């Protein structure tokens, strides 16, 4: 069964859209991840209900709030 | 009989994935693990019943899944 | 008697599965695991006491389950 | 004294099991485990007094359980 | 030192148990375990200054508990 | 890397402020804790919506409800 | 460069910490563990864009954190 985590691994260094719980979303470049699916994005923006609320050079996201991750 | 075995015979075949909140995904199943994290290819994100996006790859966190059903 | 054993007794028989939120599934119990994930053949999703979806089969994540009982 | 031991001596006895969302179940306690998943026989599903349905048996997920109490 | 130990100090003495949702249980602490499940005897369920239910004994799932304290 | 739990230890027998899920709060003296952050406070007080609601001699707080702990 | 590696690079540096429920903390990152529990120094609790508390030190349960960002 292909493993879901290997799909993040294949996405390293590329732009991705990350959907979090609560209508929050992140767009940035994936530079790291772990088992719990905690993520690290470089050059990213935080969207809150279709609206940009902040841009940061780096963010560490708790896997607990991740709904899905897909390469852009 | 085991549930994951069902996901197995659904590999490289169309499925419907309902998530918490009402969000839905229709795509080709490419992978899964024991926690039921999933990977879909050529999928359509569907909110409220309308195609809100079209991604060719998505990793979905198990915690968010309510159910997975093969395509009619 | 243990919970998982009462499930086994329900195989090949119709069951009602309530989920968090309030939705339900009516179908034939074809399988399950320790996590309480389940498989239903010829099932219907039910919201407010009315059918909203018919599926040849479904895998339901144990985590979303509230209860399972024979129909 | 152990909470699960109280459950043990209540086997085959009638009990009320309250779930989250104000839902309750009235039946005979037939089984349970560490996580507090329960098995009730000849149980009445109650919602604000009125009976939703009655079942020969029901498997209830520990997660949705608020409490259990006799009801002689 | 350890939280449960201070809970042991209360065996056979009345306590207050605040549940998730805002409800409370007042009763005699007869037992408990590591999951923090509780056993209360001759207890009352409380909702906004009023006793909404009486039970001769009740087993509460640790999961739904916010805190436990001796009588005020 | 300094460890959160050790900083928490340096606060034993000292007044702390504990924020719980849902705006609830506790102000009391830190007496114990475990790895999951289950806590024990002596001479504490509950606070809801900005107002005191009760005073307890001791209270055990479930870790999963805690948001943060800080010296008063 | 997993998650925890990024957090280490931020020790003794100021960070933004978003919590579930709207609350936000801003301060120097003094510590962390695998559970992602955090220790901040000279931090402000922010809610609705207004400082609602100034603390010399705060320990945050990892399960309550949404994300951590170097500021």
């Amino acid at each position: 069964p292909p493993r879901p985590l290997d799909v993040l691994n294949r996405s390293l260094k590329s732009p991705v859209i990350v959907r979090l719980k609560g209508g929050r979303e992140f767009r940035g470049t994936l530079d790291g991840y772990d088992i719990h699916m905690n993520l690290v994005l470089l050059d990213a923006e935080e969207i809150q209900n279709g609206e940009v609320v902040r841009k940061v050079g780096s963010v560490v996201i708790r896997g607990d709030t991740v709904v899905f991750v897909s390469p852009a």
